[PDB]
Order: structure tokens, then sequence, then C-alpha cells
């Protein structure tokens, strides 16, 4: 990644074994649960495009999702090229060529060029642009691998309301609400929630059905 | 987080895999026991609003509590806006716009803006303001998930006083005392504690009933 | 904690996940064995009052002892106030108000004030003052949870002297010696230790009874 | 490796136990799966030829592949010598002799010489040149140890399409595509994929056969 | 410990949780095997007397040995006082009082005084003086807990010579050689070692009896 | 070890618990397999003679090999003294006495002297000289503990060629080749390898017999 040294200069740093290992492990354990997106964004803090490609490549398995991820990256890269056409001309001394979509995705660009963009003044955050494309593609993967629709999350007749709400917002998060939460509650809690009226907080709802 | 480098300047640092992993693990193991609040405050030392949102998002499960947490944040953000209305005008060079509630909660603000507020002179500690809102909301979650009332913590007839006091203050902490501690002691220890008189220390009480 | 950077200035540092985790684990494993006091002092090296309160709060369980710890802190804080009454007056620019007992214990003081005291010239080591109160209170807890009196540590008739001495000084340490060590030895070793005479070293005693 | 200190100078650093251990472990667990190449490139970030040889030597087992790796290195080194013949002459003060293939592969060069090349201005990245040769040789090993041909990856009659696509691109990656993916789908999904037409995305294909 | 910062000044550092934990673990696992002495010396690199006392205090159990260790320290401290009598007089500004035995052992000295001695020019290495006393006392403990005499290490009639030599020098190290190694070899290997003659290396001896 | 600080000065560093622990563990797990030599060289990067002796002393067990290691060190030290006789004379201010063999092996030299040699300009790398002697002695240990001769590595009649080549070069490495690899192949693969002709690569040989 590109970190600021303790003197105030942005320099390149090798990705640490701890960072590499945490990413690999979170995919093995959590696959494409929603909370894998924040881990990816946090672990790739300050990442160059090379670091991002490293992290994606260390994933073994899930190659169907990884391939869908490439197609999303190609979609976003092609959109970047339609909005930012590279102008012909010799690059001035101490300056950087404009990045293409494939340069941001690290396929036609070197690490030294990525460092040049990211440490430019003003910087071209090719790492953050690429990370956004990846998180976009990861969100579609999370959505596709969501097993259950919110319409099928219904409170059991003897299911504690807390457990039901846990399953409800867990499902909702992956599908990516208030009145449906009441409608899918069991008869005994729905009656209590009816009498609470509208505008009740979740805490008030949970307190009323416990 | 925003740390001070070893030269004396406040700079941004990537959240470390150790910090991310410790937070995730403490929620898996301890859920919403009271001691999860100090871990959250310590792990988010110097955190930006983005880091705080990262930590909350890495939580898988407990989505009922996580949703109640958002409602508390929205309550606190809306109160921040009623007390701090943003004034219209162009921001002066080298200065920061006033933060709204949603900027403090990281929903309408960028990392660069959060760094600008937090490293301003004087700084606007949007991270500490947001952390306070979260700890406020976490405390209500801890209180709601407290299973047992202090009125039901009674010493067993052959229960060692030490074990009873352990359960008593554990329950008290989650519910968030002296005379009730005597009243709920078993007959044999209550008689001893009566004769100790008032103003006895816990150490004196424990010594008298062991 | 307040560490000295590699340039020679005392600056504040976030408590590390390693430090937090080690303290929690040592309490889970060792409870209030005597060797938990050195771990606490070493782990809270350079700690502010906030860090000390963090560490104590991360403890789950043992709330009877934790409450006795507060009473010892209140005793010591009140003694600090009787010896150091805060004088009325406006604090001069660049100076710190005198700390009260509750400021040292972090209940009425902010982190910024604690940093001001601890990095003052000369510094007011509110962290070390608070740590002393805590270690004082922890010692009383260790003493109270000591199960066995030294009078009941007697060498078994076929117990190796080494094992006996191990149990003896282990018990002695928690209770917090030479002639009692002989008196509680078994008949066969006591006869040997009699003939050694007084002023023998432990190594001489152990060698004589092995 | 050769890292840039926090002041801006490229200096040599001892390879860390974490880096050494991660490489050894990834070979024990993953052998020569494709994702072992990115781990090798990431763990040897900034590596000198000595560090690269260290990492390869810490591998126990797989000595058949390790020997094939040497033959690839010798092939590449000999090609380097045919393209870069070392010119005779005394090396000027403060300058470095031109590297031979065997100097890049660390067999006829010292660490001090490798540091001289890598920290030269402009630098001769003997580490990156050597790493490229190794990754080249590792790719041939991954290809040779690929057990299954893409022609044998066929969807089972009741196999979920997602699982099939996972096996397909996993196999494809090791062998190192769209129309073959349809042809090897089972009859029921092939009929659906026929009607989708050409130019469908993988996400559209997966959605249509789930 | 007292480390040199990356600028060239000797400053105090908190003992790290890793250092504390490694020492505790090595005592639990290896007790007083000989190789515990090098671990102690390496883990207490640069240690102050306070750090040394911390490490010894974190040991739970083995209190018989720990008490023998104090008696050795008192012996060495008293010898230090007989060779270095403290002269009466006011200490000059910026200078340190001469250390007594009990100051070196950290019982009558503060951390600030230990830092003053250790960072003086020339420094008084009270940490290294104390560490020497401890290693002296630890060596006597290792010697006392050595279970077997070298006279009882005899090669079994079908015991491989390598295994025998392993047990021999292991025992010798704890007891703290060549001709006895031959004498205790079994008849078949002794005959071979006789014919080798004197002045044979261990490698020659092992090769001859394998 | 002697590391270069982030400012460009060679200073001494305490050996880290991670380094100590990794060395101990690799000996417990791998004993004297060949790949233990690279781990030793990597873990002792920049090591002083004291650090090297520390690492060797932390080894418990294998004392037969450890003693053979001392004899190799004494051989090499005595050769160093025959090639570098120390000249009599007072050492000039700011200079270092010439090292003897026993000074390089850390037996008659202090840490401060080792730092003086290693940080001299030009430096006397007593650490690297000592490490070379140790690696020399470790290689003889690896060779002696090699169980199987290369003449006994023969491909089984139904053994996959890959597995055979794995055992072959593993054995060869410890014994420390092409035509013997063919001669020891089973009849079916030998016939194929005959027809390949000479000058075939290992990859061609493996491909032909799979
Ligand atoms: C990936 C990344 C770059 C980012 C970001 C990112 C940025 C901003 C915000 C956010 C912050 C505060 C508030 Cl009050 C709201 C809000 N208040 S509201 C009422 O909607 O108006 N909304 N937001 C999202 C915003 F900004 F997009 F609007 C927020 C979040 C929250 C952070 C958060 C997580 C948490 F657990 C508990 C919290 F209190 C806050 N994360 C989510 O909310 C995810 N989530 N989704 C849903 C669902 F879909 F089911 F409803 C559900 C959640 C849930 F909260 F977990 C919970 C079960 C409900 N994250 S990062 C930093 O992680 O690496
Ligand atoms: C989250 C965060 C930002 C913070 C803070 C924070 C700030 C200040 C203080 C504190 C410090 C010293 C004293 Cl003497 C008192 C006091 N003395 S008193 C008699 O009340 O007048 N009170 N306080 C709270 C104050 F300041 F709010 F008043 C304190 C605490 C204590 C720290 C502490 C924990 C501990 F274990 C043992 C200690 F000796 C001190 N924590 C609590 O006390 C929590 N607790 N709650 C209750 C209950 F409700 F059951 F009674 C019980 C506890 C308990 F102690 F654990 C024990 C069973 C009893 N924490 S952080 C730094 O953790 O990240
Ligand atoms: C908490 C903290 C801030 C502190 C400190 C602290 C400060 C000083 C000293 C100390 C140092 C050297 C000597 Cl020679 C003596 C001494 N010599 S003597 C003969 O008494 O006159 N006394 N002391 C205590 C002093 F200074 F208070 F006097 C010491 C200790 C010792 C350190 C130590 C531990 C150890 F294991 C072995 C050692 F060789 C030295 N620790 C204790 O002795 C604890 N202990 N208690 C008893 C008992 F009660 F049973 F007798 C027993 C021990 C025991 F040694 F473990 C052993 C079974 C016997 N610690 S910290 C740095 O840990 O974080
Ligand atoms: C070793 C090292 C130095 C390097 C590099 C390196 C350099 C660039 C790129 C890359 C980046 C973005 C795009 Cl969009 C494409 C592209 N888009 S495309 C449609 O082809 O035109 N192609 N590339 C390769 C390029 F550049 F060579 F063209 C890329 C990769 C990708 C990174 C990546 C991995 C991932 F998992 C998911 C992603 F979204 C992106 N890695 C691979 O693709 C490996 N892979 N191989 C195949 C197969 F063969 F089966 F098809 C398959 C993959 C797969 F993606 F995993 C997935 C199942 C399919 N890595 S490092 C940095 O790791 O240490
Ligand atoms: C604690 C500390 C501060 C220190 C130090 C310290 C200082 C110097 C030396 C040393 C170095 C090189 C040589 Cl050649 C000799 C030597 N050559 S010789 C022939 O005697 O003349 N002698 N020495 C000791 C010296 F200097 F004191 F003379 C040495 C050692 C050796 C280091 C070593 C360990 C090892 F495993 C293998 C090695 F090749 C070298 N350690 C020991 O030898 C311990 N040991 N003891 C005996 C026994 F008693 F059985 F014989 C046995 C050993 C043994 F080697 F393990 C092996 C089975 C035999 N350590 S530290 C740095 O560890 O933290
Ligand atoms: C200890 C230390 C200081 C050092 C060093 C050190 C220094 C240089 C080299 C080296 C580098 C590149 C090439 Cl191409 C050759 C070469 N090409 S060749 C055809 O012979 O002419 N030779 N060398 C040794 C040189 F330089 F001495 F010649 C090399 C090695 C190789 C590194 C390596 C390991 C590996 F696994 C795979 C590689 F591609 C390269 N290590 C070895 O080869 C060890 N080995 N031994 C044998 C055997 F004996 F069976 F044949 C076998 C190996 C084996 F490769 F593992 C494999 C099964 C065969 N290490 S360190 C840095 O580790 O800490
Ligand atoms: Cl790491
Ligand atoms: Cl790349
Ligand atoms: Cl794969
Ligand atoms: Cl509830
Ligand atoms: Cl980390
Ligand atoms: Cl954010
Ligand atoms: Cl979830
Ligand atoms: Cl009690
Ligand atoms: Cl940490
Ligand atoms: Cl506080
Ligand atoms: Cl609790
Ligand atoms: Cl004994
Ligand atoms: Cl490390
Ligand atoms: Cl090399
Ligand atoms: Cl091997
Ligand atoms: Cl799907
Ligand atoms: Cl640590
Ligand atoms: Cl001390
Ligand atoms: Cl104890
Ligand atoms: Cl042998
Ligand atoms: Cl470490
Ligand atoms: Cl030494
Ligand atoms: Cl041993
Ligand atoms: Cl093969």
């Amino acid at each position: 990644p590109i970190v600021q040294n303790l003197q105030g200069q942005m320099v390149h740093q090798c990705i640490s074994p701890r960072t590499l290992n945490a990413w690999v492990k979170v995919v093995e354990e959590k696959a494409f649960s929603p909370e894998v997106i924040p881990m990816f964004s946090a672990l790739s803090c300050g990442a160059t495009p090379q670091d991002l490609n490293t992290m994606l490549n260390t994933v073994g398995g899930h190659q169907a999702a990884m391939h869908m991820l490439k197609e999303t990256i190609d979609e976003e890269a092609a959109e970047w090229d339609r909005l930012h056409p590279v102008h012909a001309g010799p690059i001035a001394p101490g300056q950087m060529r404009e990045p293409r979509g494939s340069d941001i995705a690290g396929t036609t660009s070197t690490l030294q060029e990525q460092i040049g963009w990211m440490t430019h003044n003003p910087p071209i955050p090719v790492g953050e642009i690429y990370k956004r494309w990846i998180i976009l593609g990861l969100n579609k993967i999370v959505r596709m691998y969501s097993p259950t629709s919110i319409l099928d999350i219904r409170q059991g007749p003897k299911e504690p309301f807390r457990d039901y709400v846990d399953r409800f917002y867990k499902t909702l998060r992956a599908e990516q609400t208030e009145t449906l939460l009441v409608q899918n509650a069991n008869p005994d809690c729905k009656t209590i929630l009816k009498a609470l009226g509208p505008g009740a907080t979740l805490e008030e709802m949970m307190t009323a059905c416990q």
C-alpha cells in the first residue's frame, strides 16, 4: 500500500503477511456474507491496484464469483474510458500519463506508475477508483449468493422476537422495512405491535414483544 | 485512526488487521456483555468515523442490535443538528465546513473531510463525537439484553457468599446497592451482616460471611 | 499509554490490542494468584488513568473483587484529597489544575487533562499514582482469595522436600519463614534439618533432605 | 528485502520470521495451486536474490518441482547473458559491475552487490528480474501439476450451476472459455443458456440456471 | 528495557506483552532445563532491574527455586557492597548516587534511578549486573534439579550410539568428557572406539559406531 | 542483531521473541533436515556472535550434534588464528583489537566488542564469519543424519514418477544426478526415458513418464 511515513511523505509499503493472511482467512470462513465487504475495504486501506489484484488472486475457490468480479471491473473500466479519453502527447517531465481503465485495474500499468499516480500532487487515486469497482462487483456477488428473500423471513409461533428480528435484518442486509417487520411477526406479537401504533422504535417494538 | 507520528504530527493510519480481528472476535465471544463496551472504546482509540463504521460493519449477526444502534445514532445526529445548525457561506481556504450529524456519522462525509476535522487546530473530534453516540447506543443494547433483574439475585442457602456477590454485581453492572446486597443474602449470612452494622465495607462483609 | 517517541517527546499512544488481550487472558487463567499483580503492572506500563480503567473494565466476572477494588480506590483517593487540597484560582496559561483523587482515578478528568499532567515538566504521574492504588487494592484481593494458611502447609511423610517447599512458599506468597519451614517438615527431614543447625541456606536444606 | 526507511532512503532489511513462516506454510497447505503464485510475489515484495533463494530453500519436499525451477532459472539466466554480455573493464568508483545471469540468481553475487544493484540510481532490479524468472518457473509447475483438463469439467445432471462454474474456472485457472462453459453444462441448463443468446454475462448465465 | 531509539539516544521502553508471555511460557514448559538460561538472557536483553523483577515475579510456581534465587541475589548484593562502599556526600547536579546491592536488585531503587544509571555516560549497567546475579542463581537451580549423574549415562546394549551421545551431553550440560563417553559405551562400540585411538573427533566416533 | 536504523546508522537491537521462538520451533519440528540451514541463516540475519550463541543454546536436545558443532567451530577458529595472528601493541583510540577465533565465536569477546567490530568502518563482520562456521558445521550434521543413500532411491513398479523424483532429489539434497535418475527409474519409465535421448529436461522427463 501507499502509506505516509512518520515524516509526512507518501511512500510505498510491502503488503504485510498479516494483511494477506487475514483476507484469505475471511473468505474461507465467511465466503460472501455481507460483512466480507468491510473487511476487504479495511484490509486494502491505501492499497495500490497491484495490492488489490494480489488480494483477489490469493483467493482460492469461488472462481465463479471471481470471474463475475472481472466482468464488473471490465464494465467499470470501459465506462472510465468513455468518460476519460486519454489525450495524445508527450508526458511532461515529472508528470504522469492519464490512466486508462486497464491501468486503474493494474493490467496495463506498472507498480511504479501506480505509485506515481497515487503520490502525485494532486494524486490520482487509482487504488481507490479500483477498490470502488471491486466493492461494486463484490456487492453484486453478495446479493446473488443471498439464499433467502425477505418475504420468507417470518417469526415462528414460539420464536422469540429478538431471534426473528436478528434473522430479518440479516436477510435484509444481504438482499440490499419497518412495516414488513410487523407483517411477518407471529400473531401474538403482531397484535402487540398493532397497539403500539406507528412511529415506534425497534427498541420499543422489541421491548413490547419480549 | 488518526495517530501522532513519532515527530509530532497527527496523520491518518490504516486500521490494523489486529484491531479489526479483535473487535470481530470479542463480539462473537462476549456478544453484548458489559465488558464489550470498554473493548470497543479501546479498540477504536483515535478512530475516524470511517473506522467506526468499518468496525460496526464487520459484525456479522446481532443485526437486531445493530439496527437499534443506527436508530440511536440517528437520534443523536438529529440532536446534533438542532444544536449546531450549519451556516451558509463559502468555506475559507485551509478551513473545514461545519459538520452535520450525518457527517459525524460518516454517511455524508469523506475520509479526507474527517481527517480535516480531526487534525484541525483546534480539532473537531468527529470521531470521539461519533464514538460517544455509539457507546450510548451500545449501553442501551447491553441493558436490553441483560437477562436477569437484580431483585432475582438471591444467595443460595449453601451458596458461598463470594459466589453470590459475584453474581450480584455482575447482574448490577448489566442492569446499570449495599442494602439490597444484605437483603438478598441467605438467612445465615444476613444475621452476620446485621450484627456488622451499617457502613461496613464489602471486604468486611465478605470476610464476615466466609 | 504515554510513551516517548523515538525523537524524545512524551506523546500519547493508543493501548494496543495485544496489551488489552493479554490482560483479559491473564485474569481468565490465573484469576487472583499473586503473579497477576506483576502482569498488571507490566501490561499497564506508562498507562494513563483512562488506560487503567479500560483494563479493569475489560475484566468480565470477579465483580465482587472489582467492587472491593473500587472501595480501595475511593479510600486512597479520599486520602489524596486530605493531603492535597485543591487551591482556588485561575490556572495559568500552559499549566494544569491540581488533580483531585477522582481526577487521578479518571472519573472526573479527561484524557487530555491526564496527558497534560503526565507530560508536564515536572510531570504529575497520575497514572502511576492510580496504578499504586490499584495494586494496593489488588494485593488485598489476592490476600483474601488465598485459600490456605501457612500453618496448614505440612510436608507429607513420603512427600519430596522440594514439592513441600514449593507449596510452602507458594502459600506464603499469597498470604503475604525459615523456622516454620523446618517445623512443618516431616519427621525424617526435620531430624536432618535439626543437625544442619541454624543459618543454613534453603539450598543447603533442600540438598540435605533430598 | 530492500525497503525505504521512513526518511526516504532504500536500505536493506532482514527478512522477518513472519514472512519466512508464511511462505513455508502456504507451500505445505496449498502446494502448487494457482493461488500460491500471488502469495509468493506478495511475500517476496522488495526481496533481494538472497531473500528469494532463502524462501525457495526453506521449502521442504516438492524437490521435483524445485529442481524444475532451477532449470527454468538456468534457462532464463542464460538468455539474460545472451542479451546482456558483461563488458571488460575496471568498475568506476561508486559504480556496480554489470550483473550476469548467475549474479541475478544469487549464485555468483554477494548480498552487498545485490544491495548495490538494487539501490543504484538508476537501480538494477536484480530482485525483480530474479522473481520474474521464478514466477515463470512456478507457473510451469502449477500447469504441470494441474490434474484435470477443462474438457473434463462437465456439469452433473443434478449439480447446481454455481458449483459447476466454480469447478470450471478453478480448472481453467490451473490449466492457464465462454462457449465451452455452455457446451459442458447439463441438458437442462444448456437449453436455458441457448435461449439467452450470445453476449450474456456470467451473472446472467448463473441467474438463468439457478 | 533501555533501548536505543532510531536516532541514537538510549530511552526507556515498556516491556512488551510478547516478551512477558514468552518468559512465562518457557518456564511452564521447560521448567529449569539448561536451555531456559539462554531464553532468560535473550528475553531480558537491555532489561532494567525493574524488568528483571517483573519477569521473575510473573513466574507462578517453582517458588522453592525462586526463593533460592533471592538468597543468591542477597549473597551477590552483599558482595557488591563489600567491594563498592557508598561514599557520603551530596550528589552533583546531573549525576547519580553510587548504587548499593539492593539498588541493583531493584529493591531500594526507583525506575528513574535505574534509567539514570543505565543511560549515564559512562553508564552503570545495573541491569546487566543484576542479570548476572540472576543467571548465577539460575545456574545453581539448573544444577540442583539435574536428575541424573553423568556416571549413570551408559549406552544400552542395542541402543544406537547417536541416542546415547544425545543423552550423555544432555546430562553433562545440566550437571555443568571424552574418555568417559567411551567408557560408558556398550561393549560393541567400545571395541570400535578403542581401535580408533585417542584424538578422534565426536563425528569420527559417531561414524564408527553407527 | 546489528540493524540499520531508519536514519542510516548501524545500531544493536535485542533479538526478538519471534526470532528466538521460530528457531526453537524449527529445530523441534524439522531437526536437521536440509531446509533447517536456510531458516538458521535467515533467522540470524545480522546476528552478532552473542545472538548466534543464544540461538544455539536455546536448542534443547540434539546435544550430540550441538557438540559436533562446537568441534567444527574450534576447527574453524583455530584455522582463523593460523591465518590471522594478532599483533601486539596498544589499540589506537576509537579502534578495535584484531579478533581471535575465540572472539569471533563469542567465547572471549564481549557484546560491546562485537558491536565495535561489526559497526567499524570498514566493519569486521565477526557475526558473518561465525555464522559461516556454524553453517559449515550444520551441513556436516545434516549430511551425517541423512538416513538413505541416493543409490537406494529406486522407483517402485507402480510408483508415480513424480513421487519417485520427489524422493530422489530430497535424498540427494541431504546427501549433498541426471543419469542416475534414469537408471533408478522403473522398467516402464526407463524405456520411455531411453527413447527421449540425452539432454532432456526434468520437465520433459516427468511429462514423458506420467
Ligand atoms: C463498506 C464500507 C466502505 C461502508 C460503510 C458505511 C457508511 C455509513 C454507515 C452508517 C453509519 C451510521 C448510520 Cl445511522 C447509518 C445509516 N442510518 S439509516 C437508519 O439507514 O438512515 N445508514 N447507514 C449506511 C449508509 F450510509 F449507507 F446510509 C449508516 C454504514 C453503516 C454502519 C453501521 C453498521 C452497524 F452494524 C450498526 C450501525 F449503527 C452502523 N452500515 C450499515 O448500515 C449496514 N447495514 N445495512 C442494513 C440493512 F440493509 F439491513 F438495512 C443494516 C445494516 C446494519 F446497520 F448493520 C444493521 C442490520 C441493519 N456503513 S466500510 C466503512 O464498512 O468498510
Ligand atoms: C467505557 C469507558 C470509556 C469507561 C470508564 C470508567 C471511568 C471511570 C471508572 C471508575 C474508576 C475508579 C472508581 Cl473508584 C470508580 C467509581 N467508584 S464508585 C464506588 O462508583 O463511586 N465509579 N466509577 C465509574 C464512574 F466513573 F462512572 F463513576 C469508577 C470506571 C470503572 C473502572 C473500574 C472497573 C473495575 F472493574 C474495578 C475498578 F476498581 C474500577 N468502571 C466501573 O465501575 C464499571 N462497574 N459498574 C458497576 C456497577 F454498576 F455494578 F456498580 C461495577 C463496575 C465494577 F467496578 F466493574 C464492579 C462490579 C462493579 N470506568 S473505558 C475507560 O472502560 O473504556
Ligand atoms: C509487583 C512489582 C511492582 C514488584 C516488585 C519487586 C521488587 C523487588 C523484588 C526483589 C528482588 C530481589 C530480591 Cl533478593 C528481593 C528480596 N530479598 S529478601 C530474601 O526478601 O530480603 N525481597 N524482594 C522483594 C522486596 F523488594 F519487596 F523486598 C526482592 C521483587 C521480588 C523479585 C523476585 C522474584 C522471584 F520469583 C525470585 C527472585 F529472586 C526475585 N519478588 C518477590 O520476592 C515475591 N515473593 N514474595 C515471597 C514470599 F512472600 F513468599 F516471601 C516470595 C517471592 C518469590 F521470590 F517469588 C519467592 C517464593 C518467595 N519484586 S513487579 C516489578 O513485579 O511488576
Ligand atoms: C501474480 C501477480 C503478479 C498478478 C497479477 C494480476 C494482474 C492483473 C489482473 C487483472 C485484474 C482485473 C481484471 Cl478485469 C483482469 C482481467 N480481465 S479479463 C476478463 O481477462 O480481460 N484479466 N486480468 C489478468 C491479466 F491482467 F493478466 F489479464 C485481470 C489479475 C487478476 C486479478 C483478479 C483476480 C480475481 F480472483 C478476481 C478479479 F476480479 C481480478 N487475476 C486473474 O485473473 C487470475 N485468473 N485467471 C483466470 C482464468 F485463467 F481462469 F481465466 C481466472 C482468474 C480469476 F479472476 F481469479 C477468476 C476465475 C478466473 N492479476 S499478483 C498481483 O497476484 O501477485
Ligand atoms: C547463557 C549465554 C549468556 C551464553 C553463552 C555462550 C557463550 C559462548 C559459547 C561457545 C560458543 C562456541 C564454542 Cl566452540 C564454545 C565452546 N567450545 S569448547 C569444545 O568448550 O572449548 N565452549 N563454549 C562455551 C564457553 F564459552 F563457555 F566456553 C562455546 C556458548 C555455547 C554456544 C553453543 C551451543 C551449542 F548448542 C552448540 C555450539 F556449537 C555452540 N554454549 C554451550 O557450549 C553449552 N553447552 N555446554 C555443554 C557441556 F557442558 F555439556 F559440555 C554442551 C553445550 C552444547 F554446545 F550445547 C553441547 C552439548 C554440549 N555459549 S547465551 C549467549 O546463550 O544467552
Ligand atoms: C543456505 C543459504 C545461505 C543459501 C543458498 C543458495 C544460493 C544460490 C542458490 C541457487 C539459486 C538458483 C539456481 Cl538456478 C541455483 C543452482 N542451479 S544448478 C542446476 O545447480 O546449476 N544451484 N544453486 C545453488 C548453488 F548456488 F550453490 F549452486 C542455485 C540456492 C538454491 C536456491 C533454490 C532452491 C530451490 F528449492 C529451488 C530453486 F530454483 C532455487 N538452493 C538449492 O539449490 C538447494 N538444492 N540442492 C539440491 C541438490 F543437491 F539436490 F541438487 C537441490 C536443491 C533444490 F533446488 F532445492 C532442489 C531439489 C534440488 N541456494 S540461504 C540463501 O538459503 O539461506
Ligand atoms: Cl506482519
Ligand atoms: Cl498489477
Ligand atoms: Cl483456484
Ligand atoms: Cl429483547
Ligand atoms: Cl497487525
Ligand atoms: Cl464512512
Ligand atoms: Cl449479517
Ligand atoms: Cl472471600
Ligand atoms: Cl497489537
Ligand atoms: Cl477515564
Ligand atoms: Cl461482568
Ligand atoms: Cl532438590
Ligand atoms: Cl516478525
Ligand atoms: Cl544468495
Ligand atoms: Cl528436502
Ligand atoms: Cl447463483
Ligand atoms: Cl507485543
Ligand atoms: Cl523494581
Ligand atoms: Cl505463586
Ligand atoms: Cl550418526
Ligand atoms: Cl516479537
Ligand atoms: Cl557471547
Ligand atoms: Cl539440553
Ligand atoms: Cl507430473
